[PDB]
């Protein structure tokens, strides 16, 4: 799983 | 899964 | 699954 | 699934 928040 | 927040 | 806020 | 928001 992968979260990204820019 | 995968979330993204640009 | 992938959610996506531009 | 995915959700998309622009």
């Amino acid at each position: 799983s992968s979260t990204n928040v820019g």
